[PDB]
């Protein structure tokens, strides 16, 4: 069972922006999808200092990135608060409407798209390098999901049927074939220690055999 939605109207032209324009200093990708990471830590962090409860789904608070060469994805997978099906609906969480307006006038007024994460909608950034992007996700109060787009002005929802993850959010990017330079390891090292080396939470980059 598969519903598939179409993207409002602003946020397909954020993407085909992202996509079409020219921009070189594609690796900030990683900067943005971790940055979210951390922010949807900090979430679940918040609710259980009032409530234990909530890490019941999971008490570590952590972020991995995982290359696989021979898939060709890049995956980002946090601990954070996840999800809800409306949410993933909603533009996965994020005011991507009003987002897209702030950060597209920026532009005009003389900033560049690795200012993309100051507006709200840094998770859009990931098709700077990605062709396709699936998003698995579990939020307490819901089951868990599977978005995905491969840009083209719509997207898709499914109950997810694979590994359970108990809490948090899964983003995969199926890179495009020229990209792969951020499936090897000393190249995703020198990303992190220069975007992300005060994220409050570990990165354990995995390793291939
Ligand atoms: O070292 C360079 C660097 C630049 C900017 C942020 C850095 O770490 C953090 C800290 C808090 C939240 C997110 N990222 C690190």
């Amino acid at each position: 069972e598969v519903e598939t939605f179409a993207f409002q109207a602003e946020i397909a032209q954020l993407m085909s922006l992202i996509i079409n324009t020219f921009y070189s200093n594609k690796e900030i990708f990683l900067r943005e999808l971790i940055s979210n990471s951390s922010d949807a830590l900090d979430k679940i962090r918040y609710e259980s200092l009032t409530d234990p409860s909530k890490l019941d789904s999971g008490k570590e608070l952590h972020i991995n990135l995982i290359p696989n060469k021979q898939d060709r994805t890049l995956t980002i997978v946090d601990t954070g608060i996840g999800m809800t099906k409306a949410d993933l609906i909603n533009n996965l969480g994020t005011i991507a409407k009003s987002g897209t307006k702030a950060f597209m006038e920026a532009l005009q007024a003389g900033a560049d798209i690795s200012m993309i994460g100051q507006f709200g909608v840094g998770f859009y950034s990931a098709y700077l390098v990605a062709e396709k992007v699936t998003v698995i996700t579990k939020h307490n109060d819901d089951e868990q999901y599977a978005w995905e787009s491969s840009a083209g002005g719509s997207f898709t929802v499914r109950t997810d049927t694979g590994e359970p993850m108990g809490r948090g959010t899964k983003v995969i990017l199926h890179l495009k074939e020229d990209q792969t330079e951020y499936l090897e390891e000393r190249r995703i090292k020198e990303i992190v220690k220069k975007h992300s080396q005060f994220i409050g939470y570990p990165i354990t980059l995995f390793v291939e055999k």
